[PDB]
């Protein structure tokens, strides 16, 4: 239940992109989930904010939550599509999977 | 609702670190809360990645979450402190106070 990241698949159909594209018909975006608590390192998962929000949580839950899992390292994805002239384009997206999750 | 910065001020004498912490005596140390949906602010500067999360999130709120509503732009503060044998330390934290929030 702590801060990690999950399995997702996302086929190119559910962004309308499945006309366009050639290659691939999908691809692995990945998600983070999880309870942000201690321990946290902050040269690992957490930085020094999220360790601080984490102890202000705790001492009041009531107006301040807990700190939340995000990424920390995101790839790219290259795309094979082709155009309306039938030419064939390798178009980079950056920030498209999560390799990595942590407390922000 | 939306995803924004929230103030905070964080007081080492509540954290109850006052003695070995000598300068400063606390510091304005924001949070970050709210929805991640759409419409995503240009402020957020929401990656690649938590746009098509939000709409994952739409199809399937079932299994998949809303990105989170963490820091974009984080500053570091000098602490003047004691260490645990005596010495005075001045170290610079980074990644301490909130300077805006962001979906990812
Ligand atoms: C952050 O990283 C640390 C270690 O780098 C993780 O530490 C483990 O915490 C779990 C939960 O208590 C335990 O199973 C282990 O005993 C811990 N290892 C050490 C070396 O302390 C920690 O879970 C991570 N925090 C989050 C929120 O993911
Ligand atoms: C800035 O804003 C938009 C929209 O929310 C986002 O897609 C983009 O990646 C952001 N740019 C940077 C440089 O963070």
């Amino acid at each position: 239940t702590a801060c990690r990241k999950h399995e997702l698949y996302v086929s190119f159909q559910d962004l309308g992109w499945q006309d366009w594209i050639i290659a691939p018909k999908g691809y692995a975006a990945n998600y983070c989930d999880g309870e942000c608590s201690f321990p946290l390192n902050a040269h690992m998962n957490a930085t020094n904010h999220a360790i601080v929000q984490t102890l202000v949580h705790l001492m009041n839950p009531e107006y301040v939550p807990k700190p939340c899992c995000a990424p920390t390292k995101l790839n790219a994805i290259s795309v094979l599509y082709f155009d309306d002239n039938s030419n064939v384009i390798l178009k980079k997206y950056r920030n498209m999977v999560v390799r990595a999750c942590g407390c922000h």
